[PDB]
């Protein structure tokens, strides 16, 4: 216990909204919202190299060059297993990919990493789900 | 450069707990964590919280039950059938006996989705209930 303070590096829209967030649910400063945003992310993280069964929802650009084989390179090096998917056309430029999996908890948190930090991924959550074999 | 700074304030409790994950989970750095946690809220919270009422809103609902308890699967599609919402598409895997894992592609209204996802977590014998919005992007 104590109080110490980092230093957060963003970039202007991330911080656009934010800034947006905090004045429209009378929030009073920056280091206050992302307090509670650390903790609940915290604690909402819910899971040894037993293998395990998750989900994991994607939204990205479809019509963008070569990223499902990004993706499919991604999970193939990931040692996770695909158990099914599904792709959802919400719109012209965006698709829903829900994807079930099973592994450990380490493949499983990396694969969500490096499918999240792809260009023309604009979302990845990871749902884990529970023991697996 | 592109990038800007501001200065967070923290307990050290909730630091460490932080930079625990950063390294479990082979994080580069505090700020792309802090970047990962804060935009995947902000975009849950626009979600919910713009057009509110359009009915085009899209959602993932993950749930884990028991699928040899006698009544809960037509409990479940009862429900459904009341919320107002939309089924696109839905995947079962029977895990084991006592445990099947579905995923649920929804559409309708935040309220709507929202309402459908507390009263399938509420069922006796549903072990785990858990919802991801998903939003279009531009």
């Amino acid at each position: 216990d104590s109080i110490i303070r980092f230093s957060v590096s963003l970039q202007q829209n991330l911080l656009d909204e934010l800034d947006n967030r905090i004045i429209k649910n009378g929030y009073s400063s920056r280091s206050e919202l992302v307090r509670d945003m650390i903790r609940e992310k915290l604690v909402e993280d819910n899971w040894n190299d037993e293998s395990k069964i998750a989900v994991l929802v994607v939204i990205y650009d479809h019509h963008q060059r070569e990223l499902n084989q990004r993706m499919i390179d991604i999970q193939h090096a990931s040692g996770t297993h695909v158990l099914s998917t599904t792709h959802i056309h919400m719109d012209e430029h965006n698709c829903l990919e829900t994807i079930i999996l099973q592994g450990n908890s380490f493949e499983i948190q990396r694969l969500q990493l490096e499918i999240g930090g792809l260009r023309g991924v604009k979302f990845a959550k990871l749902t884990k789900a529970s023991s697996f074999e």
